[PDB]
């Protein structure tokens, strides 16, 4: 049985199920090992266009965003632009000598600055009420000591790196970013020659939406990719000694583990494991303990040398799991338009993973 069918059956036996459990319109798969990639795709990227997915197909990432994020941030580091020691204030002159400038960098990309939520309030419409809720924004638990996932903490870092940069923070991706790992299919704002390939999401209902950020959420999950460009983006996760020192060290930055919740090391946008996991392992990162409520952050005991990386991400339409493996040379990234559970996504991505060879 050659490999590219012997990884089919494994995708066939443990996500394939996926799509009738959770009627789900399409969805695509990639694995890539040892240079190889694995191209699996099924079903319909919009049902009223009868279209199926093919590996032209545009869907919307989620918070996976928030890796393409931390790259940035990562970039921008090197090149000098910002110290991750810095406060917004910094480069956001407006909020100079207000509460939220005694948050650092990397505080904000980590999520550590001990009052913000998961979600920025839909009633913030303009860029003007973003800073206006910033200078406003008032701290409540120590800064540095309690990681709350949130939206509004790693798009106030992405808008912090675009000022250090000169751009707007689509620009740093599309033009900067993007370029440098060679993903032509990845974007914030979907041209009209793409359109024709960008899914319908479906939400719970099965009824077709497409995400409409906010003027804070590009950065937390505005980034719409294909299946190819996140086996790239996984390719060049797995070698980044590839890449000019910038960006290589940029990769190398949301590799670091900053801290450890349990099992789960928060890196810059990455969650980090000690390789092998157990499949409970990296359930327990998107339990709703650890994605919906405040905890304590402690040093990292171990810091493992062979590690693993992995994101969900959601919007209302869609779903995104990506996962790596640098000592087994191995990823798989997982695209669909309908959320499912995110148990599902990270079980079945085990099975295939560990079934592999
Ligand atoms: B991210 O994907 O983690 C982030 C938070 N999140 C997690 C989940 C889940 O566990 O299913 N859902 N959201 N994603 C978002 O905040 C995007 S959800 C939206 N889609 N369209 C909008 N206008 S907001």
């Amino acid at each position: 049985t050659p490999k590219d069918q012997e990884i089919k059956k494994l995708v066939d036996q443990n996500f394939k199920p996926l799509l009738e459990k959770y009627d789900v319109p399409g969805m695509a798969v990639g694995v890539i090992q040892n240079n190889k990639k694995y191209e699996m795709y099924y079903g319909l990227q919009s049902v009223q266009d009868k279209k199926a997915v093919n590996s032209s197909t545009i869907f919307e990432l989620g918070s996976v965003s928030k890796l393409f994020t931390a790259t940035a941030g990562g970039y921008a580091k090197n090149k000098g632009k910002i110290s991750f020691d810095d406060t917004p204030g910094k480069y956001w002159k407006e909020l100079k000598n207000t509460p939220i400038d005694q948050v650092n960098l990397l505080q904000l990309a980590t999520y550590t600055s001990g009052n913000l939520a998961l979600q920025f309030p839909d009633e913030v419409k303009t860029d003007q009420q973003v800073l206006t809720f910033f200078k406003d924004w008032k701290p409540k638990n120590s800064i540095g000591e309690y990681r709350q996932y949130s939206n509004p903490s790693i798009g106030l870092f992405g808008k912090v790196v675009a000022l250090s940069m000169n751009k707007p923070f689509d620009q740093v991706l599309e033009k900067t970013i993007f370029p440098a790992l060679g993903l032509k299919h990845s974007y914030v704002n979907v041209p009209k020659t793409q359109m024709q390939n960008y899914a319908f999401g479906y939400n719970q209902e099965n009824q077709p939406i497409r995400v409409n950020p906010g003027p804070l959420d590009a950065p937390a999950y505005g980034v719409k990719s294909t299946l190819p460009d996140m086996l790239s983006f996984i390719h060049a996760n797995l070698n980044p000694q590839k890449y000019p020192a910038d960006i290589q060290r940029a990769i190398n930055e949301t590799h670091q583990g900053r801290y450890q919740v349990n099992t789960m090391y928060q890196a810059l946008g990455w969650e980090e494991f000690s390789y092998p996991a157990t499949l409970q392992t990296l359930l327990d990162s998107n339990s709703e303990q650890i994605v919906m409520k405040p905890n304590k952050v402690t040093a990292i005991s171990k810091e493992p040398s062979v590690k693993m990386y992995h994101k969900t991400g959601s919007t209302t339409g869609f779903g995104t799991y990506v996962v790596f493996i640098p000592k087994e040379n191995i990823g798989l990234v997982m695209l669909t338009n309908k959320r499912i559970p995110n148990e599902e996504r990270i079980k079945a991505a085990y099975a295939v993973l560990n079934a592999i060879k």
